[PDB]
């Protein structure tokens, strides 16, 4: 698992599927038309750890809510591309809006539309509950699970990698 | 599990149960009269999938609410039976309604008023936290449990009888 | 497990503790003030089936919600005493209500206010994440957790008991 | 284990971190721009317990909400300090308004902004899904995971050091 920071070395962008990776994939709905999504506090640390180092921070989700908007908007994820299925299709497009390689890209995702993406970024992520042939593609697999802490495992492994971890963590002690 | 396979390769209607199978089985209620229901994002792309090779979706639950009709239209689940807990009259009705026959009608249920659809139908399903008396009637059992893939488990598994399932994948590769 | 039955043999009413019993213990609160809490839908076929056998439900629970009285009317649970932390005088005070013997109470609880009732019932019942002197106390351990089957299993006990189970599950085959 | 009933002995104030301790981390938000949090009722219990003993509860927290405040007021935890990260300066702020010494502050967190405050109390504690720093820094690890009878645990544990928990039992028998 020191090839894995190999490839996480000179990431820039990292960028985040929604459902199932933020949130363990329940989709959830009440009976006056509200939706509901839960996320995990430990993958908010990460991400502003993460982001602190210098790394950018972007979503990209084939569903639309207002619950994704404000888990960004306290974490700093400030890409939010939501309504796209064709995961690919947005981070190159992104790529070429802040002026980096997508060899340069992680992503993390766990199911068919997120598979592109994860096959073609710099540093490809799923988690164990991710369908069997986006993981077949993915560079890693993490430990935790979605929405229980597989994104801070994620962060921790790319502040690592760009020996920035140890650095984060002191400022606790 | 190929004789699974047998049984599934001429389905053209699939049928499910609510509460326990695209739900983990818990009923929410708050202090605002306000009932929720939670369903899992994997179960959503399966769904669309195996309706996507033809096949025609429907719900028959005992139980009713606002948000089976809404996770219903958005995965295109055209047949909502709620406040109906006679599921084999309801499945035989839709048998007629549709001119497809009973032994090409798959129906997935986890409890007592499942028990007669799963028996009776060409295809049977349950799940691992599915009474014992419909687990013992039915042709498969799930691995993943209700709200959590089981539903997922099964689309997979008649787009792979009908030799729908690959080229589903190749879509996303 | 015989002696079990025994116990369970001449129960005319069942008393439930809600939290950790019915729902998994969690106390569930938003920003709005509202409160929320869940239930499992197989509790609910299942106190359907004791009622029905003739056994009359109570809910005895130091807390106090709607959505208590809202499952209660749902499954028929009769006598709702909320806000009542002495879940024994409860108990006995309803003995005199109707006329049964203690000995003909059966009582699960999960934690110390449930410890007397469990104890004194003439069935008294526990759950694995009771606390451990509740426990001790109790005729029997659910295999099931709360919120999760630990009710809907004591029911099909107790239905067995008194040899209605059978002939409940053949209403549905 | 009987060292740490030492250390827990002259504890008179008990810190609690919020998010991942007193729920099990779970962030919810809702479409209509509501949040939600939740609680274990077995905790509730072991901290109006603890308090009784004597000793006085305080919530250090870096979000902050209403449910905060609703949890609190209903299990008598009497100091909520919320939107603030720095757990330490806020613990030693604790002890000089209420006239007690650090070394007989408890203090249970679960991540790095917890970790001094966890180091530098009398009677240190975490969770297993605690971050690992934090944990290496602690007194003791709960067996319990956090929103699931992690504070209870605890809440017992100096019950026992000091000589009050078979006397609190000893009331519901």
């Amino acid at each position: 698992m020191n090839e894995i920071y190999q490839k996480a070395k000179h990431i820039k962008l990292f960028a985040m599927d929604v459902d199932g990776i933020l949130s363990d994939g329940q989709i959830i709905y009440n009976s006056e038309g509200t939706e509901t999504k839960a996320f995990y506090v430990q993958d908010g640390l990460g991400l502003q750890a993460l982001k602190q180092s210098g790394i950018i921070l972007a979503i990209i989700t084939g569903r639309s809510s207002a619950m994704v908007d404000r888990r960004a908007k306290e974490l700093g994820i400030s890409h939010i591309i939501q309504g796209q299925d064709d995961k690919l299709t947005a981070l190159v497009g992104l790529t070429k809006k802040l002026g980096i390689e997508l060899s340069h890209c992680a992503y993390i995702g766990d199911d068919l539309p997120d598979l592109k993406a994860v096959r073609e970024a710099g540093f490809g992520i799923s988690v164990p509950n991710g369908c069997e042939q986006t993981r077949a593609v993915s560079d890693y697999i993490t430990t935790k699970t979605g929405g229980n802490g597989a994104v801070r495992e994620v962060c921790e492994l790319i502040l690592k990698a760009q020996n920035n971890f140890d650095a984060f963590i002191a400022t606790f002690q």
